[PDB]
Parts: structure tokens; C-alpha cells; sequence
């Protein structure tokens, strides 16, 4: 769980991940410190990229985090193909409203478009609008 | 994962386990079928105490589910001690809103204080009034 792109961005809240959104962030790299998800970001902010770190730490059962930022979060993390492609589901809590925001990253900027339909389905069956999803591999970003 | 009883039920959208609330249902029965859990609850409706029949579909993740239920939902299940509690939670989508519904259900009608305060206050932690927390332990119910 090294090198990451962003390459699908997901959310109940589109401005959430539209730009400058608190969750249009672009991940970089993510190491794995004693069982925490140490992650390096970057982000657009008022005309510029800029760095961001977060770190989601372990809870008492593998594959979920904690995460505060922009409130509080629930981190659930998925893939089939821990290699090629990793998933994290984002539940965030801010001031009492709920959001739920899904990243798909990729091992380089792209991924196929299998993992992408998939994604983009669940998202889908769950209610959402396809407006929703914002495929960012073929946008430039920071 | 048989014999269970609702002890205390959560919400960030509290109408959705006050009465009347879609989420207001109390766990009579758990039975495990090829992964899948059937769970068998009641719902008060009209004066009555109406039978409900859900079944949560398995996933590739052992303590994760799918339900179609007043639209549809991540469920993931959680317990330190599997033989004295068991914690649903429920993200819920519906008409493209996101509301989180915990459930901590008890062998017997109510739960050890410990247990209990523990649930509750992982609940008060994500910004929740403690208004949103309804122990049914010593309410009248089905
Ligand atoms: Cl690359
Ligand atoms: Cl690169
Ligand atoms: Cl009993
Ligand atoms: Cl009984
Ligand atoms: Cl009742
Ligand atoms: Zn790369
Ligand atoms: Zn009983």
C-alpha cells in the first residue's frame, strides 16, 4: 500500500471534490507507519499546489481508519488487486451532516476502464448521480 | 451471529429511529445463510408489532455487507466480544442523502454499562448531540 495517483473522485456533496473542494486532493504517496496510513497529497489552494499530509490511523479492525480532517472521518479501504489499484471510502462528519467521499487510485495516472465502470456503477447503485463522479485522469491537476 | 435484542440505536438524522422512522426496527433473530445474515426484526406500524425480513448480502470483505432498504446500504459489523454484543452500523443512501445508523444489539434486553457507553460516545465523538442516541433498554417496545 508506495507510488499513488488519483484517478477517480466520488462524492454524495460534489462541491466537496470540484475545485478547491476539501476533498480534491491528489495523492502522491502513502506509507505505512506501524499499521497508520501516513498519506502526501497535493491540493490546489487560492492560485497554487500545495503540499498536504494526513495521516489515517488504524482502529481495532484491519482495512478501516480514523481520519479528522474537515471534521471527522471513517476510512474503509478496498481493492481486489491490492497492486494495481486501491480504494478508500471516506464517511465524513462535518458539523453533523454526513458525506460520503470514494477515491480510486491507480499504481500510474490511469487505470482500465473495468476498474473505472466498476467504480463508477457502485457509485451509481447507491443513488448518486453520474454528475457526481469526476474522472480525473483526464484532467490535468497539481 | 441467532438470539438478539436492540439495545441502543444511533442516528445522524434522528427522525430516522424516533417512531415512525424507517430505522426503528428491534432485532428478534440473526441467521447466518451461505455468508449472508437474515435478520428477522419487528416494527411498531398502526399499533402493531409487524414482522420485517432483511437480508444483508455478503461481500469480499467478511464483515461487510450490502442492503436494499430504504434505498441502500453499507453495512459493516463490529464486536470486541461476539458472544455478549454485536455493533451494525449502517450507511445509508437515501435519494442521494448519507445518514449513519448504528445499532448495538444484546443478548438480553439490555447491555452491560461499559459496553454501552463505549458505543455511545464513539457515536458523540463525530459530532453528534447525545440527542441522537436512543438506549430502548428501558423503553417499552416490540
Ligand atoms: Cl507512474
Ligand atoms: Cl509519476
Ligand atoms: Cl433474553
Ligand atoms: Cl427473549
Ligand atoms: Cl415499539
Ligand atoms: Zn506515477
Ligand atoms: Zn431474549
Amino acid at each position: 500500500l508506495r507510488h499513488w495517483h488519483t484517478v477517480v473522485l466520488a462524492s454524495s456533496d460534489r462541491s466537496l471534490i470540484e475545485e478547491e473542494g476539501p476533498f480534491r486532493n491528489f495523492i502522491q504517496n502513502i506509507t505505512v507507519e506501524s499499521g497508520n496510513l501516513n498519506g502526501f497529497f497535493l491540493t490546489r489552494k487560492n492560485g497554487q499546489c500545495i503540499p498536504l499530509y494526513l495521516t489515517a490511523f488504524k482502529t481495532e479492525e484491519a482495512r478501516q481508519f480514523k481520519l479528522n480532517y474537515y471534521g471527522t472521518n471513517d476510512v474503509y479501504y478496498e481493492s481486489s488487486k491490492p497492486n494495481e489499484y486501491a480504494k478508500f471510502i471516506f464517511y465524513n462528519y462535518h458539523d453533523g451532516k454526513v458525506n460520503v467521499v470514494a477515491n480510486l487510485f491507480g499504481r500510474t495516472p490511469n487505470l482500465s476502464n473495468e476498474i473505472k465502470k466498476r467504480f463508477e456503477e457502485d457509485f451509481m447503485n447507491r443513488g448518486f448521480r453520474r454528475e457526481n463522479i469526476l474522472d480525473i485522469s483526464e484532467v490535468d491537476h497539481c
